[PDB]
DNA sequence: ATGAATCTATTGGTCAAGG
DNA sequence: CCTTGACCAATAGATTCAT
């Protein structure tokens, strides 16, 4: 069958349906080790990891919580979000 | 001064090929 | 099957643009 039990969307295989269904169940088994990010698809965690460090970018660490960032403006957004005081 | 438009960086949903 | 990753829309914040 490979059809979503929640919205009826049809798929060509079981695994794409499994990933899709997590958007109805809220399940997010893939959790980043370097921040609170969590996701339903393993390659999504891989892509998110680029924001903590990537070839061709430096690493800017948060002076307060030590979290690493490959993009400095993202570290600035992190400062505003988590360490606003 | 204010809001619309438009950038960046990043993420969510989708789809399909590699292992 | 699980893994992988390209692609396109959406999102949040920053900035520019128009008036
Ligand atoms: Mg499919
Ligand atoms: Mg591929
Ligand atoms: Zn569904
Ligand atoms: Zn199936
Ligand atoms: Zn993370
Ligand atoms: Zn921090």
């Amino acid at each position: 069958s490979d059809t979503c039990e929640y919205c009826g969307k049809v798929f060509k295989n079981c695994s794409n349906l499994t990933v899709h269904r997590r958007s109805h169940t809220g399940e997010r088994p893939y959790k980043c080790e370097l921040c609170n990010y969590a996701c339903a698809q393993s390659s999504k965690l891989t892509r998110h990891m680029k924001t903590h460090g990537q070839v061709g970018k430096d690493v800017y660490k948060c002076e307060i919580c030590k979290m690493p960032f490959s993009v400095y403006s993202t570290l600035e957004k992190h400062m505003k979000k988590w360490h606003s005081d």
